[PDB]
């Protein structure tokens, strides 16, 4: 006998399982138990992947109802689950959008900045250099406190609470809860000073004396402060970490958009959909009865939607496992989502990893691993896959 197909399959970001496309072709939803005992169904088809996240009958926020089956515990209080939900509520989505898109003057060019000072200082160290640790997370912790307007050297103490804030565990963790409530007080800190007038926290704070916004709770304010940061920390520099792979380990393509920059965000949106940075499904909880494939999906179900199903489908996708610069559909990877609840980081998300990328090819343009590939060390039980170290040579 043997047990219930367990997931995630595999903390490994450097390669597809071959399960996937097993599962796809044969079973596009099934059932699966998660890492806490309960039963969900797994979603591994463009078609049906997309059909879950632009049904809002799959519900993100009632994830986090008492009782529910669970893919793992929260880290959070559970009104941070529907945080957009309630920046919508509360009447500030255009402003926030506003404060985090990469068109702010000076912001690209801080970008570049910073990103070709990590790289100088890593030239000036000499190989081997790490480029998770010393390249992409420091370039995403750069990125935050610049779009947060909140100083550079509150960065990384920001930064620390995020090895726990992003795990995915079976059970609650005291220490995301001592972080989570440390973090919001900084947050509050930031509202009431008066030196900060820049970037989203600027805007929320200046926001905040509005009369138009007098209702809306300090509590609320100081939240998205939080989860903006350490969702976008996490998504940008574990993205770009596990793309700066991707693109090492195709020479060819590495030194394609060296010798032609212009051909970058088209690379970057394909790195974008091969991506396996997700180490988990994007999950919702059914609020009714919904067919979903040869499955009627019931009320009160789980359900994850696993993002390299979709992207790596090859009825959408042909060639899936290939980086194309000319696809007819390149955007149209789920890399952000799609639906109620697409990334509002996209943008900003996009111009990290182009800018990154534009300044590591230009000043390492030999950028090479330091260690064969499967001696990466991959985190696990992390809602995210990412090795703990990247070393390179070049
Ligand atoms: C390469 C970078 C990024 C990737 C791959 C990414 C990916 C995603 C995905 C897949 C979702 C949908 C989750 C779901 O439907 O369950 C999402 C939502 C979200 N993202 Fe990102 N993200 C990135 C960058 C950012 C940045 C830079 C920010 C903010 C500074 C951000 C903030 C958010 C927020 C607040 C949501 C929730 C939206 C909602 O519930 O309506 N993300 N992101
Ligand atoms: C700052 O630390 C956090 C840890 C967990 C969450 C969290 N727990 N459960 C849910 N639902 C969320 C959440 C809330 C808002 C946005 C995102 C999210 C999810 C995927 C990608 C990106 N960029 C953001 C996730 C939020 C913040």
């Amino acid at each position: 006998a043997t047990v219930l197909l367990e997931v995630p399959f595999s903390a490994r970001g450097d390669r597809i399982p071959d399960a996937v496309a097993e599962l796809r072709t044969r079973e596009p939803i099934r059932k699966v138990r998660t890492i806490t005992g309960a039963e969900a169904w797994l979603v591994s088809s463009y078609a049906l992947c997309t059909q879950v996240l632009e049904d809002r009958r799959f519900s993100m926020k009632e994830t986090a109802a008492a009782g529910a089956p669970r893919l793992n515990a929260l880290t959070v209080p559970p009104e941070v689950v529907n945080n957009m939900g309630n920046i919508a509520d509360a009447g500030l989505r255009k402003a926030v959008m506003k404060a985090i898109t990469p068109k702010a003057p000076g912001l690209e060019q801080f970008l570049r900045d910073t990103a070709n000072s990590l790289l100088d200082n890593l030239i000036t160290e000499g190989a081997p250099a790490d480029l998770r640790n010393d390249f992409a997370d420091p370039l995403a912790t750069a990125l935050h406190c610049k779009v947060l307007g909140i100083p550079q050297e509150d960065g990384p103490k920001l930064f620390r609470s995020l090895s726990i804030a992003f795990m995915s565990s079976a059970d609650p963790i005291p220490a995301a809860k001592i972080n989570w409530d440390r973090d919001i007080e900084y947050m509050a800190g930031i509202l009431e000073n008066p030196n900060i007038t820049t970037g989203l926290m600027g805007e929320l704070s200046r926001l905040r004396k509005d009369p138009a916004y007098s209702h809306v709770s300090d509590e609320l304010f100081a939240t998205i402060g939080v989860t903006f940061f350490g969702a976008g920390v996490i998504s940008t520099g574990s993205f770009l970490t596990t793309a700066l792979i991707s693109l090492i380990q195709r020479p060819q393509l590495r030194n394609l958009l060296h010798e032609k920059p212009e051909l970058i965000p088209a690379g970057v949106e394909e790195l974008l959909r091969i991506n396996l940075s997700f180490a988990d499904g994007l999950p919702r909880l059914a609020t009714a009865d919904i067919q979903v494939g040869d499955v009627l999906v019931r009320k009160g179900e789980l359900v994850l939607v696993l993002l390299e199903g979709a992207n790596f489908d090859p009825e959408h996708f042909p060639n899936p496992g290939s980086i194309e610069l000319d696809r007819p559909n390149p955007t149209s990877h789920l890399a952000f989502g799609r639906g109620q609840h697409f990334c509002p980081g996209s943008a900003l998300g996009r111009r990290h990893a182009q800018i990154g990328i534009e300044a590591l090819l230009k000043k390492m343009p030999g950028v090479d691993l330091a260690v064969p590939i499967d001696q990466l060390v991959w985190r696990t039980r992390f809602q995210r896959r990412i090795p703990e170290r990247l070393p390179v040579l070049w």
